[PDB]
Order: C-alpha cells, then structure tokens, then sequence
C-alpha cells in the first residue's frame, strides 16, 4: 500500500551539552538513540532570527510550528511590533486611535489587558508601556489595567518586578491604575476549562475575588499560601473606600496586548460574542464593547485587529493537498492546535484530504502529576490509522517533554522524556515496517533545562538546538539548517515538487 512519510514532532525536546537539570539527558532513551545512532542527523536553529524572532529571543511552539510547516523564514509579531514601536509607527496604528477616539467621544473607559512580563511569547510588557504613552499622548484619562502574572516564559515568582516597573511607568506616563491581577492559568487558559476562565471575567467586571488595597500585597499574600505568578486566583485591587478600582462597562474599550491567538480566543469570545452560552455571563454583562485585538485571533471574535495577519500560502499542508494526498494531524489537547491551525500557517479550516485526530489530555491541574499524559492513546490511535495504510503523510506532536517540562520539576520531566520515547518507538517501527519514513524533530527547547544553576525551578523554554533524524539510509543531511527547511525535506522524501513560496532547503544532500 501507502509508504507514509510521518513527520514526528517531541515537543520541547532540545539538545544541550549540561546535563545539570537536564531532563532530555538523563531519560533513559534507547529507541531515540539508536535511531539516532543508526540513521542519518543533525540539529536546526529554533531560536531568533533563524525562526523570524528578535535576536536573542527563545522559540515556543505557534513559532515553531509556523516555521516548521511553512518552508521559510516566517516573520513573527513579536519582531513585526518592536519594529512598529522603533520607526514610530505604532503610535500611528488606526486601530489604537479609534479605540481612544472611542473612550473619549463617549466619555467611557480604555482598559488594558495582557500577560505582564518580557517572556515574548504571547506578549511583552513593552509593548503595555508604548499603550500607556500613546494613551497619555492621546489625552486619555481613565486608563486601567488588568494584569495577567506570568511565571511560564519567565521566573516562577518574578511578578513584583514587573508590578514594581509598571507601577514606575505609571507615574512616569501620567496615567493608568492595576485594577486587577489574575494568574494565566484563569486568564489564558486554552482548553476550554470555563470554570477558569469565568473566575477571571468575573473579577474584571464584578470586581469578584481576593481583594487587596496595595497589589504588592495581593502577590506577597498569595505566595504565602504556595500560590504562584502563573496560578494566582484573579484578584482585585480596590480604592480607600473599598470600592474595586474599575470594572469593564458598557461602551468601554478594551484593547488585549497578546500577540499569540491560542490563549487569547477565549477570554476574548467572553467579551464580545453577542450569544455565549458556555457559561452564563449574568445580567450587567458589559455590553457594546470596543475590542481590540493586537493580532489576529480568530473571526469569532466581534473585534477589532491592530496589525493585519497575512496569508502563507503553499504550505507543506496545501502542497500535499494540491498533489492529491491524504494527510492526517494528531496530537492530544495541549498541542492539538499546534498540529492544526499553527502547521497550517494560521489556518484553521481543513485542507481537502485532511484528517485530524484529537485526543484528551488528563483531567489533571499540572501534568507533573502524570507525566505520560495521554501519550499512549495518541500512540495506539495512530497505530490502528497506519495499520489501516490510509495516510501518505503524518504529522504527530508529543507535548510530554514541554508540557512537564513547564513545571520546572526533574523527575516528572524525565518520566515524560521516558514515556515519549516507548512510543516513539512503538510509532517509528511501524512506519519503518510500511516501508514508510519518519522524520523526528522538535519544535523549541525546554525539558533540557528544567532547573537553573542553583537548582530551582526552571519554568520557560531555552534557546539550544533541536534534533532532526531522517529515517532512511543511504543519505546525508547538512548541517547549519533551520526549521523552515523540514517541510522542503519531506516535499524531498515524498518527490513532490518545491514551491517556490518556501524559501527553504531540503536537509538531504
Ligand atoms: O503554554 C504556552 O502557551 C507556551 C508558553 O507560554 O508554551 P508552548 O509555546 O510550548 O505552547
Ligand atoms: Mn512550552
């Protein structure tokens, strides 16, 4: 039948020489290895400008996955935005000014809202203090922020640096209050977890949850409970009275800082759909909201975008289509999106030929508590598929090693690593035997530093080099590559032409 060419992706599996918190060394991986051993690699830059990043700036998993299925060097909005703020562009962006000509004409509020660090993966705080400036420029009184507290792309417990250096710029600019905080896990969720995300609508605009006069306190109090940047309850700052310090009313604007669409669609539906049933909103729900979106987020959403998207076209998932081939995607909930919409170059609709496969992960609040998550029904799912030679392509994530990895904890990351690996090999043994290839690879890094030098948690990703292993003898692959040239090397395995839209290069000498 079909010789499938599965296109493997260990999410957040890096290389790195320190082995000291090093999660992806110490697993014990024999099949890896001997694939490693026995068949042609290299490694490929995930990192800055090799993936269309700032320079400097660590890989996650929309970039990656852009990159990976896109055959090029895809410009990223991090970079874009940076660079609108640097040429003084950005405070000339159409949308901002509506948004503050909005508040203004009718008198109501602009509410800012987003991640509050400088992890650069769904936002920067940079980018809130070139919001603040505009805002003062534009003559804005009534500006209020509701803050998203990190501790994933940055320190675990780095919140009051970034709360201390807004409350700076504040008084620098001239405007803008905290109104509230709230943990990513409540405001940022993206599995559809509403209990979460409910618990944050419900803070910003009943002014409902831990309430503190000084947000110094709020942070210093919920860590005196154990409770950290990423899992802080939405919380709200009140006045001397007593009284919140703003919530979100009718005909406010809000304008959301993130640039990444996966966390952001969402808290986002809750705020503008007209008819939202996944939770009740209640009566005062604030209605003829002016929303802005920094990006494209999805058209569900009844907004507002800053910077306008911009189609990919041919890529590795539109050429297989073009050619008549019949394609499928899998991968649990935490990465499911990736597989999809981010392989696709931000498109969420199905290519004529596509398949998708979703599989649950655990119902559990951290995957450190069962770190082969869903692995196994991904695999045994995808085993009974090949079995049935249906697929020309494959593109399958494991998200063990990032999801674990996260954690900041050792032990789970290696029991992860582990899992990830039985099914690895389990997967590429039964390609092998089609007389299929497989093409593993990663992402970003992450499970290979889960520690800092001094031994404390190490939540974020890293910037070290991924792997690349093509299993077919007989071949080199160069060396000095970057993600964009996986999708011309597996246009290479299966003889299909290259596009001359992917700038990239087939691996295979
Ligand atoms: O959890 C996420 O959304 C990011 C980190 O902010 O991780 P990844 O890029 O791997 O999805
Ligand atoms: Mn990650």
């Amino acid at each position: 039948s079909k010789k499938p060419v599965a296109l493997i992706i260990l999410d957040g599996f890096a290389l790195r020489d320190e082995t000291y918190g090093n999660a992806v060394a110490q697993a014990n991986k024999p099949n890896f290895d001997r694939y490693w051993n026995e068949y042609p690699h290299t490694t490929l830059k995930a990192c800055g400008e090799a993936v269309g990043l700032p320079e400097g700036q660590m890989g996650n998993a929309e970039v990656g996955h852009l990159n990976i299925g896109a055959g090029r060097i895809v410009y990223q909005s991090l970079t874009r935005i940076n660079i609108a703020i640097r040429e003084g562009e950005f405070d000339r962006n159409e949308t901002f000014l509506a948004a503050m000509n909005h508040v203004k004409q009718h008198g109501t509020s602009l509410h800012l809202f987003g991640l509050l660090s400088d992890g650069g993966v769904h936002s920067h705080i940079h980018h809130l203090y070139a919001l603040l400036r505009l805002a003062a420029k534009e003559g804005v009184k009534r500006v209020y922020i509701h803050g998203f507290l990190d501790g994933r792309d940055v320190g675990p417990q780095t919140a009051p640096q970034y709360i201390k250096e807004l409350q700076e710029k504040i008084k620098e600019y001239g405007v803008g209050e905290i109104a509230t905080l709230s943990g990513r896990y409540y405001s940022m969720d993206r599995d559809k977890r509403w209990d979460r995300v409910e618990k944050a609508y419900r803070a910003m605009v009943y002014g409902e949850g831990p309430t503190y006069r000084d947000p110094l306190e709020c942070i210093e109090d919920s860590y005196k409970h154990g409770i950290y940047d990423e899992f802080v309850l939405p919380s709200v700052i009140v006045r001397e009275d007593g009284r919140p310090v703003a919530t979100i009313q009718d005909n406010d604007a809000i304008i959301f800082y993130n640039f990444r669409p996966d966390r952001a669609i969402q808290i986002s539906n809750t705020f503008t759909n007209e008819d939202f049933r996944e939770f009740d909103r209640g009566p005062k729900h604030p209605k003829h909201l002016f929303f802005v979106c920094l990006t494209h987020f999805s058209e569900t959403v009844a907004g507002y975008v800053a910077f306008k998207p911009t189609n990919l076209d041919n890529t590795i998932g539109e050429v297989l289509s073009q050619h008549g081939l019949r394609q499928l995607r899998i991968a649990e909930t935490e990465k499911y999106p990736h597989v999809t919409f981010f392989m696709s170059g931000g498109r969420e609709e199905e290519f004529p030929g596509e398949d998708r496969i979703l599989i649950n992960s655990p119902k559990v609040p951290t995957y450190d508590l069962k770190p082969e998550m869903s692995a196994y029904e991904v695999t045994d799912a995808l085993l009974k598929e090949i079995e049935a030679d249906k697929y020309d392509a494959i593109i399958l994530n494991y998200a063990n090693p990032d999801m674990v990895g996260h954690s900041g904890k050792l032990e789970p990351t290696i029991k992860a690593v582990e899992a990830v690996d039985e099914c690895l090999g389990k997967v590429v043994d039964a390609i092998l035997a089609k007389g299929g290839i497989a093409i593993i690879t990663a992402d970003h890094g992450n499970a290979d530093e889960v520690l800092t030098p001094d031994g404390k948690p190490q939540t974020a990703h890293t910037t070290n080099p991924v792997p690349v292993i093509v299993t077919k003898k007989g071949i080199k692959l160069r060396d000095g590559g970057i993600l964009g040239d996986l999708a011309p090397t597996m246009l290479d395995l299966l003889g299909l032409p290259q596009p001359k839209e992917m700038t990239g290069k087939s691996l295979i000498v």
